């Protein structure tokens, strides 16, 4: 441990949100599962960010589609090379 | 090369939003940058509007803070062991 309470964690919040790397966040969450601070449901919730994920997907595919057929065709080739199942669900050749 | 234009891309839109993994999405953004489909400004619009990392960080530190001082102290201990810059910025000594 360290002697560092909730008052001190509130004062450190902005730095933590700004500066923490994603790899650090995943390890911290695993460490709080190992210490029994989190149960699996809580860790799952913290990790889940499907709404932002889907919003990234909308922005990406909408930016591609606006550029027309040649961009869409490059995009579809790249999807096939990245995830075969997603390509197949979309109608893309593999 | 595929011939997979905008029409087909719109018909696969809902599958792409629901089924894409986050790592796929980040890879595709890099690929579309590589292919000169995007300029650096476009690839950053997509990502900077939708920071999953910041979302995970806020949910994490707020779960810990609400559990009180022991949990906060364990959390601070693990931060110090992970990232010395984060630890220094938040007031944690190491």
């Amino acid at each position: 441990m360290q002697n560092f309470g909730a008052q001190e964690m509130r004062k450190g919040r902005l730095a933590f949100v700004r500066l923490s790397k994603l790899e650090t966040l995943q390890n911290l969450i695993d460490k709080m599962l190992a210490e029994r601070v989190f149960n699996k449901g809580e860790a799952a919730d913290i990790l889940e960010s499907n709404d932002i994920r889907a919003d990234i997907a909308r922005a990406l595919i909408d930016s591609v589609t606006k550029k027309g057929d040649v961009a869409c065709s490059l995009f579809a080739g790249a999807i096939a090379r990245q995830d075969v199942v997603l390509a197949d669900a979309m109608g893309i050749s593999q």
